[PDB]
């Protein structure tokens, strides 16, 4: 450790003293992170993690600027975890007794907008988005902001953040299945659309597995140790980043190749809220105006 | 404050004491924040912040959204300085000794992504957004949390921080000034060109000054102390939000004018990296093919 851990305990524990040499001491940052079990394990995915984080960019290496950017940035995360993980500022150490893990909540900062921007062009055909995207992403940005200053802050004041955080992701995560519910009547009608229902799945659950950890973990009710709230985040971070953004390359593909056998060819339909989507057929048999109810 | 400031210096100090009462301390917290002079500063900024951004909000209360969220954030801002400036986590006193105004680089991630969505819809008559306006917020995402883990650092790991929020920041500067470019000559050729040509001023030369303020503060060679910085950057949000959301609101009740007036008439002009921009015209004696060399 870069703070104070040796001290002594003067007149019936009631006085520390530490040696005068320039740093900050507190008992609070000194309580263990969790069992040896827990590292290994903690150890294992992060290797896992790593190489399949590294995988997935020389794989995606055989537009497409999204599972890159994502797949990358994951890769950068671990040499910091492996060489400085525990070291400030990856965990803040702050006067209010809290152990903050700025580089996950700075992580989801610099990869979930990307992932949202991803998931509103999940066929990578479109090169504009809609009004309804920069919501997406000012939501999501807020959820996070706010999600870390409770995970800073303590009592009353990290429950109102907290739950400011659960407003604005419950926005995104209305709107991110909007999203959903456009893709998937707008890809074709195969496997196309059991990619966008796997991805469906995957996106809500893992994403949604996030406040749960929170809760849990010690920016919530300290149920979870340190290293057990790293498992449980590395293992829904290759959900929601690694294996989506397979899917998401796998899909694109799949729509690249729709295309060039079978050329660009729309049809209208439209959703009674009533929303309308330009899907895509295979033949020309179909150029109509097609509807569904839902 | 919440940490602890009692201590003893024993055995010619070389060993603090202090009481057993569960807080954390340390000696680069004490430091004082500044002059009494700096404090009367920056509470009458901070003062003329809140009022000129409620009359802003109340203002544009006589599409829209971006000006609006921007104000009512910076109005919540100083609520929190107003009641807590100095309490954690609106300053983070971390263990390796730094004072890190989180409330600050939250505030950013709030507010800066939406002025450049504004800044990507100048106009307010764009429904969609291009490739580069996504390149746009992601750019600027990472220089605030490059910039922010900067500030959190010390020695070597800061000045690396630094130098990739500054990499980053550079694209955001360079991406903004194509947007500028395009607007320039997007707009109607009278008071909307002087608008838009006063904005660029404003942006580059208020989001210029942070890396500025930066260096010098106490994240940096601590030539500022704590209010000086807070009286610096409160001033340059005055011009990067208040001011340039004003001019944001002129310039699109100017457009829309001109569109009730004159309709929506539109001639395609091109720019040799060769750019096309539609421009807005007054009459239909114009809908050709213009060109400019630059
Ligand atoms: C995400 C979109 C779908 C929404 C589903 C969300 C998942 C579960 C959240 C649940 C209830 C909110 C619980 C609010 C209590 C949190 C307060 C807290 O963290 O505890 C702080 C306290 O000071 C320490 O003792
Ligand atoms: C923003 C786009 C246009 C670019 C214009 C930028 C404005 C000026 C930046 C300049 C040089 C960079 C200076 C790099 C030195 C910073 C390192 C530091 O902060 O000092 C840490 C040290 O450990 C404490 O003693
Ligand atoms: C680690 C195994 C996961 C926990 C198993 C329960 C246990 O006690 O295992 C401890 C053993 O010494 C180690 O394998
Ligand atoms: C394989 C090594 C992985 C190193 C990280 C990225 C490659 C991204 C290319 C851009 C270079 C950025 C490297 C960096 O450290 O920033
Ligand atoms: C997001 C980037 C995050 C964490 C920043 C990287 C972690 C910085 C820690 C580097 C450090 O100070 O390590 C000193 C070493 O422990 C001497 O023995
Ligand atoms: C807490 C919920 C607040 C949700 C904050 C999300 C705001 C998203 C947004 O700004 O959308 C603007 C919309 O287009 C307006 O016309
Ligand atoms: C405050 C005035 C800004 C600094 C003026 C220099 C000065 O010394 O003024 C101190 C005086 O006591 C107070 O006005
Ligand atoms: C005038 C009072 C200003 C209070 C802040 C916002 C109004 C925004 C309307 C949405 C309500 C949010 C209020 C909040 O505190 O979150
Ligand atoms: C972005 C939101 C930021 C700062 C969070 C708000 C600041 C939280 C401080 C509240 C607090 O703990 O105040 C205790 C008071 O000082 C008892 O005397
Ligand atoms: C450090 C400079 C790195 C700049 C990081 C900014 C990346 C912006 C971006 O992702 O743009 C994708 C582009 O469209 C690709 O096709
Ligand atoms: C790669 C990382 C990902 C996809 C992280 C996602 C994180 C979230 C969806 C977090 C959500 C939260 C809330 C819904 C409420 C406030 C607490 C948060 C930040 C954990
Ligand atoms: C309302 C707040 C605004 C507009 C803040 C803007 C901040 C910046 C443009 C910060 C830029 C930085 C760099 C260019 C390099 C790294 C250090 C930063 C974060 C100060």
């Amino acid at each position: 450790m870069l703070f104070q851990t040796s001290y002594t305990l003067e007149n019936n524990g009631s006085v520390i003293c530490i040696p005068n040499n320039g740093q900050c001491f507190c008992l609070a940052w000194l309580k263990s992170n969790g069992t040896n079990a827990e590292k290994l394990a903690a150890n294992i995915l992060q290797w896992i993690t790593f190489a399949l984080s590294a995988l997935c960019l020389m794989f995606y290496g055989y537009c497409g600027w999204e599972e890159i950017y994502v797949a990358t940035i994951e890769m950068i995360k671990f040499i910091i975890e492996y060489f400085h993980e525990f070291d400030e500022p990856a965990v803040i150490y702050s006067s209010n007794g809290n152990k903050t893990v700025w580089l996950r909540y700075a992580e989801w900062l610099l990869t979930c907008p990307v992932i949202l921007i991803h998931l509103s062009n999940l066929t990578g055909l479109a090169n504009d988005y809609n009004k309804r995207t920069m919501g997406l992403l000012v939501s999501d940005i807020g959820t996070i902001v706010w999600g870390t200053t409770a995970a800073l802050s303590k009592g009353y004041v990290r429950v109102i953040f907290f739950l400011m955080g659960l407003c604005y992701g419950i926005y995104t995560f209305f709107n991110a299945a909007k999203v959903y519910i456009e893709a998937y009547h707008t890809v074709p009608k195969g496997r196309c659309r059991q990619v966008v229902t796997g991805m469906a799945w995957l996106f809500f659950v893992s994403w949604g597995m996030f406040p749960i950890l929170f809760i849990l973990g010690p920016e919530g009710f300290g149920v979870l140790s340190v290293y057990g709230s790293t498992v449980g985040h590395t293992i829904i971070d290759l959900m929601s980043k690694n294996c989506w953004g397979l899917l998401g390359h796998y899909l694109r593909v799949l729509i690249h190749e729709h295309i060039l056998i079978h050329g660009d060819i729309r049809k209208t339909t439209k959703l009674n809220t009533e929303i309308e989507v330009e899907t895509l057929v295979e033949d020309e048999a179909e150029a109509g105006a097609v509807s569904s109810e839902d």
